[PDB]
């Protein structure tokens, strides 16, 4: 079967509108991958121990030290938005739409190849490369998900994001076990702190293999392999955003005295004493109904601790939040608080032709408002009585600890059983688009980072691996390591995600936000006279929709 | 039935999502419409003659006189766009939408009203306002289309474009035949030129009647009227632009030369002589083949004479044209040719609480790009032999007629059997929607004021008219003048008009043009604190399309 | 015209008109095209001056060719350089058949 | 029958100046060649097309 | 269409052929201010950029389904029927001084 | 530009924009790919329409 | 996934350990911290908590 192709590629996005604005979206994705074998046919347990940083006082946050299992393997990802969608699809999916369902999962591995490089070594001297026929690509695909689960989007490792470009799958490695204690200091500190790793804990230990798991198929040129249909099992993603805040929840106050003339500072007037007026409050002891006071339903988003780093059984990391955000966009030096931040390459957003090993990057701000404002944050005595005099107020401004740059603020949460909250938002290109629920018995509200999060059933991980090509000496019993003929492949991947969208409809007089091209980005979305490209970010939830 | 309601109001416009992408928009239009009795229940013959005006040589385009029949009707049109759809449901249209097409309209008259006024002229002295239970409204349909078709956007005067502001119909007079003569003349001209208004033609005589040529309807409080509903007869109109010139036809030319650097001067070569190359020419004697010079398919556009004033039996008149359009957005100072301008009032976009009488307008400027840019032409000699000779070059610049402002542009055609041409763009919301098709044997290729033309049916217009209340004294046999009760009414409107659009597709993989609200327009669609409200314009087929 | 001493009226002139009776092109062998397709225009061109033929709502859709990528052991997606392949080329033949 | 049309008229547009197309040129006793010119098509090909 | 710039198949049976580089329009403004010989000055010769709003990047791959051919394979269109008027193979002599 | 700068030679403008994709055309649009002179020959002189 | 060590030990050993070999602010992933370019083992993006 050496001359017949065995699939075809598609890279196509389709459309079917079906009944009450509903639309299937089909979205397909093929891509040339390049595979070369591995480093190293065994598995490693490997330790990462960077403690001549963190032994620098005031350093705790780059604490890198971790164990993992490198395994001879390579995971073939495709779970990122831009694997998907291009700029112009996204356009009409986030201008047009008002919700995401995501429905199927398949993928395909077809025309494989496999070569061999002889070192034509002669002068220059050369390289040679032929086809090696009857040789084999190891292809395995763990359904029952025994492995564990390892998205790529979250170390910028997923297939590339053009459909002309030839791509590469990423090195399998998953963690293992082990015990890690740091005492955190600052640049005052006196001694050295405490920097030690433990070693591992046996009760812990779990080490897996692909092997022993997951049953292999092995493709000669003339083999194909395709992935059955998954179909998922999620809630809708929304692509309208909330404005509204716990100050703009309910009927407003009635104006007793309205403006007469045009004017910037024409205001209405409420025009009843504050503590004349009728409403309902929470605030027992007064009779103060203001704007701030007045009772509402319940709490538009929460307050949390922030660049807090928290301790277990494996060293220091960071508390996560549910977004950030500000008034007036202060934007950028706004940023902060709990907005992803992008950093990526070449192959998924990063102008192509760019020189150096720095990344690009780009931190998303959703439009969404749902953040707090920890400067206008402030704690007041029961007793109220107002102007409120210094000793029954703690604000953002005084010291906790007595450290000069510590709020309350920065120790403070208001999360409970008034909380109403948003799910993350899809995040183009470098977002990932669905994650694996955790295994525990009390799972989060939501994940950080995917809007789509399968519960019961998930795809499963498909893994690759150039079968080992040995020469005519091999000995399985010497120390040595095996010595093989230099093999690689390339094989073309083709995959179909289904969707099901909700069109939109203008639900108020004036026109809403929608993505467009201007004079401005018009040229981050083509190429350049050297074929130079790039994907530049978007967002997704443009156009609001009322919370209450 | 005094006490029983005879209608509802509805103002919902639907969007119903059928089969392949294609919707059908239902916009529903109701309005309360005020009106008075007639300032004469006759019809009249009047001249307008504005002859001092145009006695001042050089002002023959400030030609008014003509002739005209007013009626005791009034006309209720609502052919506009801004009867129809609010700036929400214009940006879901043009945003989403590839092309439109007219499929029914019908309207209503109900809950009818008829007041009289009464002089409480005491002191003050004062006014009083009264039900005349037994009054009626004269309601007629011209159904044949029997009566002159005189559409009311021509001159701002349609229903309001507000749902909840009261408007009212228009005062119906047609043209009646006249000769008249006007000699040009410039600011030197000497002696006086010729303006003369001669009379009627009496075989070009026809007066009119409503009461003679329709049915007509007495409607009291309990009456209402229903027009069936009218299915139109039309082509489909375009939401997408065309930008390619005859400069942008077919192959290009194939670059021996590609840039090696990304660089604004780093350009691609074509590397072959200019008359050493191959290709097609309609220059049957020259070797040059250039890409103003190589054949293409046929002629996008084309020239006509600009500023040009004809005339015919009844005076002077511009010679219309199809688009107009330069290169670097020159915009505004670019406007003149043939981009329309729309003078308007509070009724229809001008802001609600501006004083005075001037109205608000703007010139409608096109995204496709259609037109000419007659600074860049130019004519010459047969024998080619470049560098041309001055002798052998009509520039524009070279004066004609010995005029130093005039060249052979503004006398120049180039319109043939090779030219394709875009019909008219729709104007938010001050452009017409649909109009009659010319009853000549030979058809204009299109209307420069709608986007949709009723080749055989269009719908009748409907009139309106309070009849007469009479005093106890009337006496038929005198000069007098008939004395009748104050009377006025109010009813309300109620249309239907249903379009077929079909669902836009994302073709290339650059995002698109959309329409969109920014910081800078947010605020022309939101009141004020007074209440005002203003329209802005918008435009329509934002999107290219390839044209071949 | 214009003073300018190589410019007539005709130079100038048009008569097209409502009477204005015409050919449409005649076929070129071997090198005119046999073929076009119509513009997407509202209002289209009564010929083409390139082609007898029009294809108003139909028209053959182009053929694309291309030689897949043949890389190397070396290949790094992450890379400026430009992808480095072994030097491959095709032959195939092609075969057509129009009917007048 | 026919009708008449400017000679080597370039008209201009948003991207450049490009000849005004006619349909057929001609003329009476063949001046051919030198009668040329106007409208008639002139090809330029190469060793694979004639 | 190739034949515009004499790039099509080639035309003996007997002769290899090639297919050519395939490459499209993308818009552009320009300005040229006609001159002659003697004018003054500096006319205007300028080049624009482009306009946002008639932007247009087709690729292949996006909205082409592609087949991948290996030496056993073959590929086949399958027939298209033409909308056409047709094509005359004779001329007119006919003048206005020659009718009636 | 260098073409253009010289007064006169307007006709001469090749600017333009392009995009330069990595695939070819197989084009077959032109009489000559179908008809040999002895075919052309034929339909020509007996035939009166196409 | 763990972040890709771009350098393995060569000999069993204790003090062997692998190093991810690139510079902490030049790294690649994901960041809920809006406002650094340092991508750590206890700064880098976790599903939840
Ligand atoms: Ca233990
Ligand atoms: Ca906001
Ligand atoms: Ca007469
Ligand atoms: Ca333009
Ligand atoms: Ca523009």
């Amino acid at each position: 079967g050496v001359g017949i192709s065995t699939g075809t590629f598609n890279n196509q996005t389709e459309f079917k509108f079906l009944e009450n604005g509903w639309v299937e979206i089909t979205a397909n994705s093929s891509r040339l991958v390049h595979l070369n074998m591995p480093e190293s046919e065994n598995y490693k347990r490997v330790v990462v121990n960077n403690m001549d940083k963190t032994a620098v006082k005031g350093n705790m946050a780059l604490d890198d030290i971790h164990v993992e299992i490198v395994t001879p393997w390579s995971l073939v990802d495709a779970n990122a938005w831009g694997v998907w969608f291009n700029p112009g699809d996204w356009q009409l999916i986030v201008n047009t739409m008002s919700e995401l369902h995501l429905v199927s999962f398949e993928q395909e591995i077809f025309n494989v190849v496999l070569k061999t490089v002889s070192e034509s070594a002669t002068q220059p001297p050369t390289k040679v490369y032929n086809n090696d026929l009857t040789a084999s690509l190891m292809v395995a695909l763990d359904s029952n998900n025994t492995m564990p689960f390892t998205p790529a989007a979250m170390r910028s490792e997923t297939l590339g994001f053009y459909p002309w470009k030839p791509t590469i799958p990423t090195p399998w490695r998953y963690y293992f076990q082990w015990d890690r204690t740091l005492i955190p200091s600052h640049t005052g500190t006196s001694g050295t702190p405490t920097n030690v790793y433990h070693g591992t804990d046996p009760d812990d230990v779990q080490f897996y293999t692909i092997e022993n798991s997951v049953p292999v198929h092995l493709l000669r040129t003339g083999d194909e392999f395709a992935t059955g249909t998954f179909f998922f099992d999620c809630k809708p993603c929304r692509l309208t955003h909330t404005w509204q805040t716990n100050r703009a929840l309910g009927l407003p106050p009635f104006l007793n005295s309205l403006p007469q003339s045009e004017g910037a500072t024409n205001f209405g007037d409420i025009g009843v004493q504050q503590d004349k007026r009728r409403g309902v409050t929470q605030m027992g002891n007064t009779d103060y109904i203001t704007e701030a006071t007045i009772m509402r339903p319940a709490e538009v988003g929460y307050s949390a601790p922030y660049y807090s780093f928290e301790a277990s059984t494996q060293g220091p990391f960071k508390t996560p939040i549910a977004a950030g955000r500000g008034g007036a966009q202060t934007d950028e030096n706004q940023a902060a608080d709990g907005d992803p931040r992008y950093a990526f390459g070449r192959q998924h957003g990063q102008k192509t032709t760019t020189t150096g090993e720095t990344p690009e990057r780009f931190t998303y701000i959703a439009h969404q408002d749902t953040g707090r404002y920890p400067e206008g944050d402030w704690i007041q005595n029961i007793n109220f009585n107002l102007p409120v005099t210094n000793d029954n107020v703690l604000l953002p401004t005084d010291p906790i600890g007595g450290k000069t740059g510590i709020n309350y603020t920065n120790i403070f949460n208001t999360y409970g059983p008034l909380t109403a909250l948003n799910n993350v938002p899809p995040v183009y290109p470098n977002g990932q688009i669905w994650d694996k629920e955790f295994d525990t018995d009390l799972k989060p509200r939501l994940h950080i980072n995917a809007p789509f999060v399968c519960q019961n059933n998930c795809p499963g991980q498909l893994f690759v691996k150039v079968a080992p090509n040995l020469t005519n000496q091999y000995d399985p019993d010497a120390s040595a390591n095996m010595s093989r003929i230099v093999t690689y492949s390339d094989f073309w991947w083709k995959g179909k995600l289904v969707f099901k969208a909700k069109l939109r409809a203008s639900h108020t007089w004036n026109p809403i936000q929608q993505m467009s091209i201007n004079v401005d980005n018009q040229f981050n979305y083509v190429p350049n006279n050297i074929g130079a490209m790039k994907i530049v970010y978007e967002k997704s939830q443009l156009a609001p929709r009322k919370l209450y």
